[PDB]
Order: C-alpha cells, then structure tokens, then sequence
C-alpha cells in the first residue's frame, strides 16, 4: 500500500536506527551499573524499569521491522540475531535456567548489527572463516585423536586432567595456548610416566606448525585480494 | 586382465572408499565411547568385536588395493601411511610394549587420507616444511650447543632441569615456549647463579628472532607462489 | 623582524638540538644514577642541582621555540608533547600527587622528538592506528560485555578476579594474554561452576581470532602502501 | 710465489674442509657424550685428548689459512669467528674465569661458518636487522624510561622485582614475554599498590603493539625484496 511505504519510511529512517543506537548505548551504561550492589540499592527499581522500557521498544520495532521486511528479514543474519537476541531477552526470570538473565546482556551487541562501520568489520571477520574450515576440520581431528589417546595413556593416574575425554579435550587445548604445558602438565605427569615428552612436545609442534600456517594462510588470501 | 580391471573399477569406486570413510567415523566414534567405563562395562564386548570387524576389512581391503596398484601403491606416501598404521594395528595385544594399543587410535588419520579435501589441506602443510629446513638445521645445532652448555654450567645444582643433556634440551624448549621460564626457571636459578640471565636473556632473544624469520619465511614463499 | 630572524636561526640551528640531545642523554644517565641510593648519598646535591639546570634550560629554550613559531608550535604533536612533558616536569615537589615526581623522567621521550630518525619510526607507528580503530571498537565492545556477563557469572564467589566491572576487565585482558587463563583462573573456576569453560573457551577463541585479523589486516595495508 | 699457490689450493680444497667439518661433528659428539658422568669416568682421558688433538688442528689451519689470505681474512666477519672462537679455545683451563672453559663448547659453531648452506640462513637472517635498528633505538628507549619510573616506583617495597634499575630491567622484559606478567608480578604488585595496573596494562600495550609492528615492517622489508 501507501501505508506500508508510510511505516517503511519511518522504519528506514536514519533518525529511527539512530535512536536506537542511542537506546543500546544509554541501556549499555545501564548495565555497567547494575553489576555495581550500591547503585542496585539505590537506583534498582530505576534501571530495572529501563530494562523493561528498552526491551518492549526493541519488540515494538522489531515487530515494525518483520511488518516491513517479512520473509526478507528472516534471510537477513544482522536481523535475525536481533531477532533471537531480543528473543532469549524476553523470557522472564525464574523460568528454565536463570542463566538466561546474563545472556540479556547480549543485547548489547545490537550495536554492532545496527551501526554500519561495526557491521562493516565483523563481515570482514567472518569473511576469513570460509578458508580455514579445512585447517579446522584437520586440527578438530588431531585434537579428537589424541585426546583419546591422551584420556587412555594417563586418565588413571591423573583424573583431573585426563580422566575423561572432555576432561583431555580441555586440557590440550591449555597445551596448545601453552598455558603452564610443561611446569603444570607435563612435568608433574613425568614424575610417573618419564617419557611423557614423548606424547606432548609432538603435541606442541604440530599444533603450533598447523597454528601458523592457519594464520600465513589467511594473510595470503588477503593479498589474493588486493591483486585483483 | 579383465578380471585385474573389474576388481580395480570396484576399488577404485566412489562408494568403495565412501563406505570406508563411513568406516572410520563410525569407528571414530566407538572409540570415544571406549574411553568411557560405564560404556565399556555395558557394550565392551560389542565395540571390541566392531574393531576386529572393521580392522579386519581393513585389511581386507588394502590386500585389495595393493592387488590393483602392486608397486605404485608402495611409492605412494598416502597409501604408505594406510599401510603402516594398519599395520601397527594388527599386533595383537600383549605382545610387545601395551603402549601399541593406543597406537590403534592412530587409524582414524585415515580420515585424512581418504578424504580428498583433508588430502589437499595436509599436503599443503607438507609443502611449506622444505623451505624451513635451514633454519631448523640451524637451531637444532643452537639448541644442542646450548644445551652442552647448560648443562655444564647448571646440572649438578639443578640436576632435574640440567643435570642431562636431554634434560637441559626439555628445559631449553620450555624457556623457548616462554613458558614459566622466569619465575619457575631462571629466578630459581639465579638464586644462586645471580649471573644466569646472561645466559637465558640472549638464549631467549636469539630463539624468538629466528623463528619470526622461519615465519616471515614461509609468508614470502607463500606470496612468491602467488605471483606466478 | 630580523631580530625575529636572528633568533629563528639560532633556533632552528643543528647545533642548537644537538645541544639539547646532548642534555637529554645526560640527564638520562643522571636520572640512571638516582634509582642508586649509594650514588645518591654521595652525589645527591650534584644530580638535583643538574637536573633543575636543564629543566630551566628546556623551559627557557621552549620559551623561544614558542616565539619562533606560536600558534603553528602549538598545533605540532612533537611541540606540544614537548610542552606537556616539561608542564608536568615544572610543577613542583610536595604538590598534588607525589607521583608526578616519577613523571619526571618523561623528560626524557624527548629524545623521540629531538631526533629525526626517531621521529620517523614513531610516525610510522602512529599511522597503523587509524585502520585498527574499528576493531578496537569491536573489541572493547567485546570485553566490556563479556566483563559484565562475567562480574555477574562469578563475582560473588570469586571476588578477587569478578567481583567487579573493573575487576572481571583486569581478568578477562589477563585470559586474553593467556596468562595463567587455565590453571590459575578457570581450573579454580571450575572446582566450583563446572561449566565455566563454556564461557571461557569461546571468549579465548573470539580474542584469538579477533587478534589474528588486528594484525592480518595491519600487515595488508603496509602492502597497499608499496603497490602505488 | 708458486709456494704460496700450493699451499692455498690445498686450503682452499673441497676435500680440507670436508675434514674440517667432518672434524666438528665428530667432536659435536665427543662433547655431547662428555656431558655424562658415566661416559666420563670410563673414557675421560679418550675425549679429553681428541679435544686437544682437534684444537692444534684448528689452530694448525687457522694459521694456513692466515697465510693464504692475510688481511682479507681478518676483514672476513665468518673468518673472525673461528679466529676468535679458536682463540677463547685456546686459553688453558684454571686461568681468568672458569666459565671459559663452557665457552670452549662454541666451537660448534664452527659448523655454521665451514657449512655454505648454513652460511647462506646466517646472512639472511642477519641482513634483517638493520631495517630493525630504529625500533630497537626506540623500545631500549621505552625500557629504559620505563625501568626508572618501576624502580622508583616500586622498588622499596619489592626490592626483589623493582629495587635496581637492572632488576626493573629483568622484571619489565619478564612482562613482555608476558611470563607471569599478573599472577606473578602485578597481582602481587597491587596487594599494596592498587592502581599498578595503571602502570602496566599501557606498558603491555605498547610493548606488544611495537613488536606487532617490528615483525610486520620485517615482513613488508621482505617483500619489496622480491618484488624487483
Ligand atoms: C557509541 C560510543 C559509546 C562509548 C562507550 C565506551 C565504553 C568503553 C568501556 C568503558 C568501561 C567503563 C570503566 C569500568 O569498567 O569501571 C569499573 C568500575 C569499578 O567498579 P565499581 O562498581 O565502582 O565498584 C565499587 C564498589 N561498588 C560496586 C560497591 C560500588 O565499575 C563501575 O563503577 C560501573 C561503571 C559503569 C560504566 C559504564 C560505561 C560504559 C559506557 C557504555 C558502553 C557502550 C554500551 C554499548
Ligand atoms: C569457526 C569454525 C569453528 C571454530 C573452531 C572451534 C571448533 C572446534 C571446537 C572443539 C570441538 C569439540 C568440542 C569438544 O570436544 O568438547 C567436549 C568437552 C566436554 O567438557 P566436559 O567433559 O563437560 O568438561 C571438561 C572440564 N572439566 C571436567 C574439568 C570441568 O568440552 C571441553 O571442556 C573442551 C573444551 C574445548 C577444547 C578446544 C578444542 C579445540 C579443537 C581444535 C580447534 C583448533 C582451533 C584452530
Ligand atoms: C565426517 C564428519 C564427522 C563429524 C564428527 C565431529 C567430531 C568433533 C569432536 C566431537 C567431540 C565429542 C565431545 C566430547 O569430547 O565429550 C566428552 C565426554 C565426557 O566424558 P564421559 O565419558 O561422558 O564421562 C562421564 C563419566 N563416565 C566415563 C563414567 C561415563 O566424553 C564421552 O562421553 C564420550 C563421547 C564420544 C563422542 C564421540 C563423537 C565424535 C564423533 C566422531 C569423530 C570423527 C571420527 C574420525
Ligand atoms: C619437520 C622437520 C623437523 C621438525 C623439527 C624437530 C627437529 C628437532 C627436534 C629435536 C632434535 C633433538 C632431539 C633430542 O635432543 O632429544 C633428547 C631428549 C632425551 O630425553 P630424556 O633425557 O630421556 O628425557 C628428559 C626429560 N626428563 C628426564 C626430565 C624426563 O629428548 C627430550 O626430552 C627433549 C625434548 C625435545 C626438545 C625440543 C628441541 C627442539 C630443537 C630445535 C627445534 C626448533 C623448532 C623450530
Ligand atoms: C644517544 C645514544 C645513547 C646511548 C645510551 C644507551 C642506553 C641503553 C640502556 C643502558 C642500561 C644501563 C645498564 C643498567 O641498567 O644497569 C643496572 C645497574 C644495577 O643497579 P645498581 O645501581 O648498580 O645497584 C647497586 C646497589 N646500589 C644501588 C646500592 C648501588 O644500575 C645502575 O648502577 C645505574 C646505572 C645507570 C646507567 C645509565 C646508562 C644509560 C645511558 C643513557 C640512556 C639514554 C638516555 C636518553
Ligand atoms: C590506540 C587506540 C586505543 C588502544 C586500545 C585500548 C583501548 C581499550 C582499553 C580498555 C577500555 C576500558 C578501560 C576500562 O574498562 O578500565 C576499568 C578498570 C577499573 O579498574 P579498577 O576496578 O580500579 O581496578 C581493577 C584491579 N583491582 C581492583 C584488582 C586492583 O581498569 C582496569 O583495571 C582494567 C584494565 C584494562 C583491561 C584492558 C581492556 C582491553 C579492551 C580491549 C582492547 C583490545 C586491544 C586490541
Ligand atoms: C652433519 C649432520 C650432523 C647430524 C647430528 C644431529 C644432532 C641432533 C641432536 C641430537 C641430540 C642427541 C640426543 C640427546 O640429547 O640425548 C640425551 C642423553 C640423555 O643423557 P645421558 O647422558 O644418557 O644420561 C644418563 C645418565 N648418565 C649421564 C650417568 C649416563 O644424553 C647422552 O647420553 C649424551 C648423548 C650425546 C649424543 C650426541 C649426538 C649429537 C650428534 C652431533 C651433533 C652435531 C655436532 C655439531
Ligand atoms: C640486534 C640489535 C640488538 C638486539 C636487541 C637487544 C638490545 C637491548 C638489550 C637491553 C639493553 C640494556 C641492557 C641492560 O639494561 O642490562 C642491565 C641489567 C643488569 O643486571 P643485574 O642488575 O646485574 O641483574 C638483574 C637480575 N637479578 C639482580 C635479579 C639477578 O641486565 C639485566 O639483567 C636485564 C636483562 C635485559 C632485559 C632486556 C631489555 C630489552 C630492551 C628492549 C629490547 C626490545 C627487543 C625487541
Ligand atoms: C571456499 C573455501 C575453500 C575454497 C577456497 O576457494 N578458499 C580457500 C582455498 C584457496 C571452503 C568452502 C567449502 C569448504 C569445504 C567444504 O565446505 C567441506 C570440506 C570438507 C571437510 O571435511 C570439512 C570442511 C571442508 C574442508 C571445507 C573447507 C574448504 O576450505 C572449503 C572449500
Ligand atoms: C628447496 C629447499 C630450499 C631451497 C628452495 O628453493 N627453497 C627455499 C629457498 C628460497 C630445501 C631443499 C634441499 C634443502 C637443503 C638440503 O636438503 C640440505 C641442507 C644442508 C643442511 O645441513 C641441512 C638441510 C639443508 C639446509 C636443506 C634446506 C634447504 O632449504 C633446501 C635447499
Ligand atoms: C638501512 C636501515 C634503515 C634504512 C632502510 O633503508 N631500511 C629500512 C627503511 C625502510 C638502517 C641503516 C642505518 C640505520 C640507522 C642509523 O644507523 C642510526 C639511527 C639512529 C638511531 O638513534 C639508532 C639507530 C638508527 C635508528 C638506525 C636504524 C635505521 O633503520 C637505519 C637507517
Ligand atoms: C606425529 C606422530 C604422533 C606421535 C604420537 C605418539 C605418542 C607416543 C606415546 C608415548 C607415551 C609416553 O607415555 C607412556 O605412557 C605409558 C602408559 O601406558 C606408561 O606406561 C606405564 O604406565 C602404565 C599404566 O598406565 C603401566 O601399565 C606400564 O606398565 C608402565 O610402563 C609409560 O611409562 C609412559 O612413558
Ligand atoms: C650470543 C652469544 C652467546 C651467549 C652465551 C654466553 C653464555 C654466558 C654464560 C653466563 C653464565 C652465568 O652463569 C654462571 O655459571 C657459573 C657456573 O660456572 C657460576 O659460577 C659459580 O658456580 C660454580 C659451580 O658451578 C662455581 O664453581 C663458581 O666458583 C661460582 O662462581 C656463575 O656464578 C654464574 O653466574
Ligand atoms: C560466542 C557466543 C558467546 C558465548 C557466551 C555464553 C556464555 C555461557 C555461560 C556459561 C556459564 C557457565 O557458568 C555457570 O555459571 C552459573 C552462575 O549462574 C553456575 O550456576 C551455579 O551457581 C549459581 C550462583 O552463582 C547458583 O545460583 C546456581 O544454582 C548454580 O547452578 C553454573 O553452574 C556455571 O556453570
Ligand atoms: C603511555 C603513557 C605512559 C603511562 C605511564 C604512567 C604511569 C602511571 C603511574 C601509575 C602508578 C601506580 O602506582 C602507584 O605507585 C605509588 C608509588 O608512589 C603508590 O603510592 C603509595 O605508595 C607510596 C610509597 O611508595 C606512598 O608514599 C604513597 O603515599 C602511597 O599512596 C600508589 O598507590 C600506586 O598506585
Ligand atoms: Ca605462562
């Protein structure tokens, strides 16, 4: 109709997104405070009524969004993480896990889908995925692999950190950042296993060779760029 | 004969090497669960038996392959690889180190080997090691020079860190790794050696200068690919 | 004039800054000597006296710079730094904070001004900045709703390291650093939220991966500046 | 003369420096295997003459190779190192320092200088350094700032980490490998000083943004050498 191009017009208005910007940053520093217990005291009722203001204008406006856009909308990524972000948002407390009252959080990086130059380097970001998902499907094999082996070889002796597969999964992951790997994993496990090096300083080389080639490899394919 | 060429075109079949594939996930799977005791108290029976089964096929069918390939087969470093690590597979247990029996794990690399695109993934990792070769001659004569060194000056005091070769070598990586190499080795060190850092500082920033250029290294010969 | 001319040339003579480069490494010796407290006892007076000798002297000779140059001194970074260094270097001790005696010895950053070698390579750092600015947005953004999802997660228990907005930032940049992230934050973590590696894994990842690009990226646009 | 000739194609001949290099990987172990105690004990007058015979023929051959190329030899920086490595080999054990005697080990290094492929690695990791002077200048500069103010700052109360320029210069470049840099130093740090983190979060920053930037400038140096 006319009136669908009337709501339209207000909806793509730049004053519109403009002032929802605006919303997300003023809610944003809300949320800095309430982690604070004596703002909470003082001005609890205050920003809990925020919250509850910014969150039926954000479905308010995304009703008026999917009026707008419809089928459209739910093939637009920005859109539907603001949809499913002010989804997990809406369930009220108290009900399911009350998990779901941190991830309100997660509102916030509406200002990342609703400003321009935020969306501009998170699709650069993401862009660079596609190319390493042959690397990562490698290394998710290499680390499945020896987390195996590694829950086997030393679970028994050493629970904490090998007794399970996840258990192992976690702790060559700790490995592969090199986090305390030799001083706090692997030195303690030689006191029982002396050739234990055996198993992990291959574990650090390959991981950190296939680490660096995941990264030369995206440079690459950014100058692949450039050179057209 | 014709006979030769209808067992290769079997061999040779896509859905030959699919069901093979789904061979290996399939069994990748059961041995994650056979890290778990519970799993194992209830199916360890039916797991042990689906390993003989696929080990046997295995086997099976890289009689198969080396009927239809004979020499070719064994110059060829992927099939190689199938071969040597079913072979390890075979020995039954009990004999010879136990250790060979979380060697069997090592059969789902040949995920690798028989996808196409993790055959291409590995390959390129593969390509990029000749040009390191230099500089890893180099720091291996380094790190041996230095662990003589370090040895020497350190072991007898310090006889779990640098009392062996070997064991100044394991320390030395740590060091290089960054990893606790101030306050868990050289500020203990320097304990009683107050001079210490005048070993480890150089040995620190010849180690990280070198493998920066074993990095800019590989870039550049990953550009020089490009521009072609 | 030409008496405006006859102190512009003796300004902006080579000499002239040689001078005052020659002062800035003395002085940076000098203030070497004063962390001693041996050198201090017997050459206190002697350092404390030079010191005030050459600040008088900067004050006196930025005097003159200002008057060779005025508004064009004061919209040039490396004067106005040179400025604000010798400002904050003017006030006097027992006056405000104590600490702005420490900030003294930002006397001696003029070197970087002083020096046009210097100058040049600080230039060249500077200018990666601006195409990092979107990225540190992300990224602020990132932490500071990961910081506020994790002073909630966590604050109450783990005091020390959540408890506040400022606290859970100070954590989540040592995690980022991946200093000590496992065995002395989220293994503790763990022995009470078994599940925090659910919020730490993913936090690691995207700073890794974020990090990666940060430099992908600053490489690139060195390139695009050679291929003009 | 002819004399002259004959000696220097007996120098210069592939076969005498085969023998030499052949000379120091024999050696290369002998002092490999005298790390041992064991080894020691049974053949410690075996190892300890060869070592004597093989240093007479370095000192032999160095003075062929004087002969055959005087001061174009000494204008050599390969040469120079096997002259005054040989040298502080030559110096008899219980006189000046014992620690001379460790150094004797870097005749190793010899290897480096008679290997033509290794002399090639050398050079070309030695021809990256000029282009890093500058922001080497720079970051001594930063260190040096920074090491006054933490010494000052913080070296009564942490005489251990901070008292002496020297040790400020130890605990600051601890920091930037980033080993420890919280949990070890500036958590302990702020249990008296709260605001130390104002100290050290820009002190990491900027270290770690300059190094980025070390390594990048390296890389694009690279390139323009290849695109000519
Ligand atoms: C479009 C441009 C937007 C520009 C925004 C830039 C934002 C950059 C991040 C700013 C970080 C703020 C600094 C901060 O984290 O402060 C730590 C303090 C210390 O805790 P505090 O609560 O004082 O503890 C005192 C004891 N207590 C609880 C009993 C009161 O914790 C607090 O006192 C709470 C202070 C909350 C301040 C929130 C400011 C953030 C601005 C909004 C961020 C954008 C939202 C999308
Ligand atoms: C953009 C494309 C994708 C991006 C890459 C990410 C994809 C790969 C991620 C890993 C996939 C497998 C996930 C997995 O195995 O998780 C299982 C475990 C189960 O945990 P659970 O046993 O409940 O907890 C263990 C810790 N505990 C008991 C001491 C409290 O959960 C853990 O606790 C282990 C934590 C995960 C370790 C990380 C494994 C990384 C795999 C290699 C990825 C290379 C990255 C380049
Ligand atoms: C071609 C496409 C293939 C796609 C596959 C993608 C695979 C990515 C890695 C998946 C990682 C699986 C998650 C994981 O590690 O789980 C940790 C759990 C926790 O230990 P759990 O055994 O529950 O401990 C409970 C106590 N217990 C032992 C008494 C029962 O440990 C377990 O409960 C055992 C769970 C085993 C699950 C195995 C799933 C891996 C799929 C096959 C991998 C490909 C093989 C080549
Ligand atoms: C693709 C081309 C090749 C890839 C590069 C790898 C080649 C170089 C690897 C090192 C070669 C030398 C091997 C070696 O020296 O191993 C001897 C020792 C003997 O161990 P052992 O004395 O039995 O155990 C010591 C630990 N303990 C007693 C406290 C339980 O074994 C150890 O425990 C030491 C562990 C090895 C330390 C790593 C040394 C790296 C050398 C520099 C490589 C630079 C990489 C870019
Ligand atoms: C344009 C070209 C300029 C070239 C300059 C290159 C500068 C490179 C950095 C040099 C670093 C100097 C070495 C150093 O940090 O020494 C540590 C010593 C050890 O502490 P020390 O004070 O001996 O402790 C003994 C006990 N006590 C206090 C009771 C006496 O601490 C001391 O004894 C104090 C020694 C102060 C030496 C200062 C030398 C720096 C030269 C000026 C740097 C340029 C200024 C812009
Ligand atoms: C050249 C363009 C800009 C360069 C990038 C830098 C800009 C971003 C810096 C962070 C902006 C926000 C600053 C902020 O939130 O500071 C608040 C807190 C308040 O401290 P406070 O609560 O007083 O002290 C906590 C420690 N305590 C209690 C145990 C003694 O202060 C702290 O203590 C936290 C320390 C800061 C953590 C670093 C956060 C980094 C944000 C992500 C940057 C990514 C870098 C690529
Ligand atoms: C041109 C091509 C040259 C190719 C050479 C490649 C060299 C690569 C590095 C090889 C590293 C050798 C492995 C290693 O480090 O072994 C650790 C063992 C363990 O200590 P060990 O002495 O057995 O301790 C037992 C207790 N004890 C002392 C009472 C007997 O320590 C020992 O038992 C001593 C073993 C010494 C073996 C030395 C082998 C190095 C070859 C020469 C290196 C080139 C010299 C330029
Ligand atoms: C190829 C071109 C050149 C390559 C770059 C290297 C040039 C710059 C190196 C640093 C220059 C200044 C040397 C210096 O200040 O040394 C003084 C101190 C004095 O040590 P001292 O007070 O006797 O021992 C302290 C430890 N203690 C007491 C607890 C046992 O000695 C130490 O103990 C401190 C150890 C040195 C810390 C490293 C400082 C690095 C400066 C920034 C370099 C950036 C690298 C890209
Ligand atoms: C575009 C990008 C690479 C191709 C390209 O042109 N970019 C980089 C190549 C140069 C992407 C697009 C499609 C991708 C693969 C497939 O989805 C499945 C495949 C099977 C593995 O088991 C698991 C994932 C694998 C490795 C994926 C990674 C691979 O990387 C591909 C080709
Ligand atoms: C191809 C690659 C480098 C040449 C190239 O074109 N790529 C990079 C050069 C640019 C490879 C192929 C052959 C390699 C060398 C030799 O096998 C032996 C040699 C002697 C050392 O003691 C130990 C290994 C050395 C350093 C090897 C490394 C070197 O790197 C070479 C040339
Ligand atoms: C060749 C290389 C850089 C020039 C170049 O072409 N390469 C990189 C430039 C692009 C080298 C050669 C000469 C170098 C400088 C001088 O010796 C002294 C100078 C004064 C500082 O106080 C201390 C060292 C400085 C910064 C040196 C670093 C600088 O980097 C130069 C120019
Ligand atoms: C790139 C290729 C991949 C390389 C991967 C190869 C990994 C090599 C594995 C080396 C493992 C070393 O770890 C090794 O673990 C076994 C566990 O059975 C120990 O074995 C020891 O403990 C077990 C209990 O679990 C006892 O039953 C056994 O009698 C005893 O010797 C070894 O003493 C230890 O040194
Ligand atoms: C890039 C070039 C390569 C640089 C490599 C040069 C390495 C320099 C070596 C510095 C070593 C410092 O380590 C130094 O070790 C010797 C060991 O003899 C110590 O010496 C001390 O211990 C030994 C026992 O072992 C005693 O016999 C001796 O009387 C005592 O002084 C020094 O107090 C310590 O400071
Ligand atoms: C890229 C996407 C971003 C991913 C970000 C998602 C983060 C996921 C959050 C997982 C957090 C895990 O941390 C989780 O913290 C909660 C805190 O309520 C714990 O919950 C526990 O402690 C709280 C007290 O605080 C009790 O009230 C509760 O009954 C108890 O279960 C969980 O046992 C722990 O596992
Ligand atoms: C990129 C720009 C460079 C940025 C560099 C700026 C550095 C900023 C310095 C912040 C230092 C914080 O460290 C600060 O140290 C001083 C030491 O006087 C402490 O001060 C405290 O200790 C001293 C003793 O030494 C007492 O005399 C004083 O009364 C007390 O307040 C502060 O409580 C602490 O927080
Ligand atoms: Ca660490």
């Amino acid at each position: 109709g006319s009136m669908y191009l009337r709501i339209t017009n207000i909806v793509e208005s730049s004053f519109f997104t403009k002032f929802i910007i605006y919303l997300i940053v003023l809610n944003g520093i809300t949320m800095g405070l309430e982690t604070s217990k004596t703002f909470m005291q003082s001005f609890g009722v205050y920003t809990t009524l925020f919250n509850q203001i910014v969150i039926t204008i954000f479905t308010i406006e995304i009703i008026l969004r999917i009026y707008v856009h419809r089928i459209s909308f739910f093939k637009d990524p920005w859109s539907l993480f603001d949809f499913f972000v002010v989804a997990i948002s809406l369930v009220p407390t108290s009900s399911g896990f009350e998990i779901l009252r941190v991830l309100r959080v997660l509102r916030l990086f509406r200002l990342v889908t609703a400003v321009p130059q935020m969306r501009k380097i998170v699709s650069a970001l993401i862009s660079v995925i596609p190319g390493m998902l042959s690397v990562i499907a490698l290394m998710t094999l290499f680390f499945y692999i020896f987390a195996i082996m590694a829950t086997q070889l030393f679970g028994e002796r050493f629970p904490e950190w090998f007794g399970t597969l996840g258990e192992s999964f976690y702790t060559l992951f700790q490995v592969m950042t090199l986090e305390s790997w030799s001083m706090g994993i692997v030195r303690p496990l030689m006191e029982v296993y002396p050739y234990a090096w055996v198993f992990f300083i291959p574990f650090i080389f390959v991981v950190t060779f296939v680490m660096i080639n995941l990264v030369v490899a995206i440079i690459v394919d950014a100058m692949a760029i450039l050179n057209q």
